[PDB]
Order: C-alpha cells, then sequence, then structure tokens
C-alpha cells in the first residue's frame, strides 16, 4: 500500500478515457440525439479536467460544476425512475416503458459502472488503485460525482416519479443510500412518488409497504410535501407486464 497502489479500492477502469468518448458518441448520435449538437471531445475533456492530477481523497462537489452545467441530467416530467438495489430490474422496466433512470441521462450513461481517480502532479489516471469509500475516504471523485449528479436529477423531477425497490431485502429502503440521503430529500413539493417493492420470482417477499424501512421513507416525503403511494407483494413478471 504505497505510491499509486496505496488505496484499498480497485484502480480506475482500464481504458476509461476511450470508454467515455465512445459512450458519448453512442449516446449523442444513436441513443438520444438532442436538439443541438454536443461536442463529445469537449465533454470528455471537462470530465477528465474535473479530477485529473488532483488528490483523490479531496474531491468536492464544486469540482464537477463545469461538467454538470455542460450536460444537466434533465428528464421530462412524469418520466423519471429512481432505484435502489434493483439495478437490472429497474433498467429493464424503464426501457420497456420508455422512461429514464439516471443512467439514461448523458452523464449517467457515460459513467455507469466505471471507476476513476487521478494522482497529484500527474496527468494519468491511476490504474493501480483508487480510494475505497469505506476504507480510504468518502470524499473521492467517484463517490462525489454520483452524489452531485443524483441531487440534480432529483431536484429536476416533476409530476409523478417512480422508485423501484427490492422486496427481497430486509430493508427495501436504506436511509443511507443515495436514494435515501440525496434523492428523496431533494424532491420538490407537488411531486408524487410511487414506490414499487419487487421480490425475486418464486420467493416470499422480505419487506413490505407496511414495514419499518418504508415508514422512514414516508417521513422524508411528508417533510417535503410529496404524495406517496406504495405498492408491494409482486415479482418481476407482474411488475414488467
Ligand atoms: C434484490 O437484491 C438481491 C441481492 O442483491 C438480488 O439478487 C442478486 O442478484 C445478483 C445479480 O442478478 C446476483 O449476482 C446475486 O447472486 C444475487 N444475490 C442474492 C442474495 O440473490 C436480486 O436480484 C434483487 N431483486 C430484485 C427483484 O431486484
Amino acid at each position: 500500500y504505497s505510491g499509486l497502489n496505496r488505496w484499498h479500492g480497485a484502480g480506475s477502469t482500464a481504458d476509461f478515457q476511450k470508454i467515455i468518448q465512445e459512450r458519448c458518441d453512442t449516446y449523442t448520435q444513436t441513443i438520444r440525439p438532442g436538439s443541438r449538437s454536443r461536442n463529445c471531445q469537449a465533454i470528455r475533456q471537462a470530465f477528465m479536467s474535473a479530477f485529473i492530477s488532483k488528490d483523490p481523497c479531496k474531491a468536492t462537489k464544486e469540482d464537477y460544476n463545469s461538467l454538470i452545467n455542460l450536460a444537466p441530467p434533465t428528464v421530462p416530467c412524469g418520466q423519471q425512475v429512481f432505484w435502489s438495489k434493483t439495478k437490472e430490474l429497474a433498467h429493464e422496466y424503464a426501457k420497456r416503458r420508455r422512461l429514464m433512470t439516471l443512467e439514461d441521462t448523458l452523464l449517467g450513461y457515460l459513467a455507469d459502472g466505471l471507476r476513476w481517480c487521478g494522482e497529484p502532479g500527474s496527468s494519468d489516471l491511476n490504474i493501480w488503485s483508487c480510494p475505497d469509500w469505506r476504507k480510504d475516504c468518502r470524499t473521492n471523485y467517484l463517490s462525489v460525482f454520483w452524489e452531485v449528479l443524483s441531487e440534480r436529477f432529483a431536484e429536476s423531477a416533476c409530476n409523478t416519479v417512480r422508485v423501484v425497490l427490492n422486496g427481497s431485502l430486509e430493508n427495501a429502503f436504506d436511509s443511507m443510500s443515495i436514494f435515501g440521503r440525496v434523492e428523496a430529500p431533494n424532491l420538490r413539493p407537488q411531486v408524487e412518488l410511487e414506490a414499487w417493492l419487487v421480490h425475486d420470482t418464486g420467493k416470499p417477499p422480505s419487506d413490505s409497504c407496511s414495514g419499518s424501512s418504508i415508514r422512514k421513507l414516508k417521513s422524508i416525503l411528508d417533510g417535503r410535501n410529496v404524495k406517496f403511494r406504495c405498492m408491494d407483494n409482486l415479482s418481476r413478471d407482474q411488475f414488467l407486464q
């Protein structure tokens, strides 16, 4: 645990820079071409500039101001999908219904599933290791990116929003998740949130709308003046149907 290899987390996604420029081209040309052209070279440059050659445990939200202003994670009213511990299911649901998760916005699509960090006084990505959230530091560029992006995504929500939660976990709602700490607490009043608790096929559900973790969610939303409807006791096929 010295030099570039000093961190406890996996190193940066190998080939990160090429991956994000490839993804930007796919997004802007093939998947969700926009009203005006975007320059993917410039977006990639802004992404790199946010974190390259800096202390990987001193990341702040402000470091991403330029990048986020370039491509705010905006979704039409009524079409946003939040999710927690249901990644595969939530994205299948959104695809079928023509809705948008955070990973369907430009920046979310770029970064989905990747890791990155730099090193002070170096222009290269650190492929040896990167800060682990728990074992090294929470103020790292990967963690901070998702916090900032998710907050903008939440603030942006209007009309009815849906959250896909895991009915096969003890607690479907985790107050310390990004959804619980950053997204739910930043929904605007008059938003209406519908929560779906979906359990594994062939298995009995483990948490429900009347359980303790959902009471915590209900309390957040009450504070924000957000109407809440909770649906549970269903599996993947019924949910997707
Ligand atoms: C609820 O969460 C569980 C546990 O994370 C999910 O089951 C995991 O699914 C992944 C990918 O399919 C597998 O790699 C793991 O083996 C699974 N773990 C367990 C404990 O089964 C499950 O898919 C989630 N359920 C829903 C409906 O989203």
